[PDB]
């Protein structure tokens, strides 16, 4: 494919190779900061493929740090007016283009309600530096695209390089440092979403569960976004409580499988809806030797290549 | 009428709630005593399904009216990788009408065993989720033998309410509480809203609202999947923008979900901006009568859930036993 969403997408490895050079002493100098802060919880703002990065963090910090994570809901504020006592939390500011005003508005009230505020953005330059503590670049250059693919990548790796020097686990530590050859990796493999298998479906769901369910936001994003298909995300436990009755109709479900402490309870959903009719596509981690940490990645970077030519096939220009 | 049990259920409702605020009136000024002196940092919510969306109503109640950071538990962390969380100093919430799925029992039992003080809103007295926690606030709403949740998810909100108006004791959220009853009788009493024919050759829609409005949203999408079979999808109306309006490029239709609070203004202005670009639009509103604005999101619902057991019947699905549900879900 020819698009500017693939092109982009396949420079996330070696963007992200440069950003966690780049940023390895930034959040070096953070995870000591958090270790002496230890914030009683941690709140996400962004929206789109910044909010959805929020729920990776969730899993990410909840999994590997031990502290309660989620995300804010700026109506609270931009409507109703209200402050959040925020004091001796953690507020991470999710924006690739860092100067929306709602994003603004919503990083002044968490630091004048006492947070700690990051920023991770892609423009360094942008106004958002001067109200946050700490700004994380994402490095990963202009985005020209109208769906991100690069820019949500390196929001996962620099919550990942964020996460492995606070909390210091020296396998989180190794995963990150693998990531780029990870990614590349992923780009080298062969396809697993094809067109065929998305002709003539309107509405489709995408299971997962853990971190594959947080990045089956992005991808449920992503097929409204460049395909026009009503994709919805589910966590694969959540699936059962009464939404699985549209598998009585015909039903695609995209399963998003991770190979790790998920694995288990998520394969036993899989095939319950597949005994009930639903027809499944599969994706997968792209390599055998890949950290489980780092395998949503890895699927994400095959389906964002992938997802392009699906998006040509049924006549759309995904930029 | 349709005479399903769904239908009946939810009729009970502004009788079963009146019941409710009125036996509960001592456990939750109690509880709301203990939240003054505990002073928690956050509020964290325990559930699935509709019980998992009461907590989104949760989420706008405490952070709106308490000033509190509230927010949803994500069970596997707990129930698949084992983790406990740092909570000491917060007050964890279970939401559950049967008290039985595992992956919330064992996400209650670590909260339990992380410090935080654990309160259940259940409406099963014999489940086992009341030797886990710390406080039960029984929901009281009888048995719900539909398998669409009606009565006891009023219940849930009902109860939350009343947890909130005791805890904060602002007078407005204590006259919204006392008003509850005659807004749901009312809602019961009002014209129906929601028609067959406007969803009949609808496979998918979205379902669009603002703050209180977007949490009664995900509530009403679930309904339509488990009772109706549509894929209906909840955006608030701020977030659809960013990506999912995409979908306008087609056909689509949208459930307009109106709540006449402080969200009025931009979600209205959302709306049409929907309409002009050719959504095909659905409008629920919080019925005629003089409905508190805290209130106005539940008696919008309790009209829907009347409404929707006919649509359910006109598209050949028993509501009250859909092909692939228990009423007593385990994940
Ligand atoms: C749960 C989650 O991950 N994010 C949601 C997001 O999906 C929603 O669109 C937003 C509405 O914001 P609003 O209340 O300002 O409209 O609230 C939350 O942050
Ligand atoms: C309001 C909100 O965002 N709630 C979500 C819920 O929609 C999701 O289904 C669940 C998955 O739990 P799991 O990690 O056990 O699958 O986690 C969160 O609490
Ligand atoms: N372009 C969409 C993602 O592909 C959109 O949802 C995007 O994530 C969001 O609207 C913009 O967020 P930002 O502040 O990170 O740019
Ligand atoms: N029956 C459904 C709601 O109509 C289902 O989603 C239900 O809410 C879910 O199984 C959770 O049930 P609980 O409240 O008994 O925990």
């Amino acid at each position: 494919t020819n698009t500017i969403m693939e092109q982009e997408a396949r420079t996330a490895p070696q963007k992200i190779a440069e950003q966690l050079l780049a940023n390895d002493a930034i959040t070096e100098s953070l995870g000591s900061v958090l270790r002496e802060f230890k914030p009683k919880f941690v709140m996400i703002v962004g929206r789109g493929s910044s909010d959805h990065a929020g729920v990776f963090a969730k899993y990410l910090f909840e999994i590997e740090a031990s502290i309660p994570t989620f995300a804010a809901a700026p109506s609270v504020a931009s409507v109703y007016g209200k402050t959040l006592k925020l004091a001796g939390g953690l507020v991470i500011v999710i924006s690739q283009s860092g100067r929306s005003p709602d994003i603004l508005a919503q990083a002044r009230m968490a630091k004048n309600a006492g947070a700690f505020c990051v920023a991770l953005v892609n423009d360094e330059t942008a106004p958002i530096k001067d109200i946050v503590d700490v700004v994380i670049p994402l490095r990963a250059g202009e985005e020209k695209a109208v769906a991100a693919t690069k820019s949500y990548l390196a929001t996962l790796s620099a919550l990942l390089q964020v996460a492995a020097k606070w909390t210091q686990n020296e396998s989180l530590v190794e995963a990150v440092n693998s990531l780029p050859q990870a990614l590349q990796a992923a780009v080298d493999a062969e396809p697993q979403l094809r067109a065929g298998s998305l002709t003539d479906v309107k509405n489709l769901v995408v299971l997962g569960r853990g971190f594959g369910y947080a990045v089956s936001k992005e991808i449920a994003l992503k097929l409204k976004e460049v395909c026009a298909i009503h994709a919805e995300a589910f966590s694969s436990a959540e699936f059962l409580h009464g939404p699985v009755t549209l598998v009585e109709k015909k039903l695609s479900i995209l399963d998003v499988c991770i190979r790790d402490e998920s694995y288990g309870s998520h394969v036993e959903q899989i095939a319950n809806v597949k005994q009930r009719g639903a027809n499944l596509i599969h994706l997968h981690q792209t390599s055998a030797d890949i950290h489980p940490r780092i395998a949503p990645l890895a699927l994400l970077q095959r389906f964002y290549i992938d997802v392009a030519a699906v998006a040509i096939a049924l006549g759309i220009n995904p930029d």
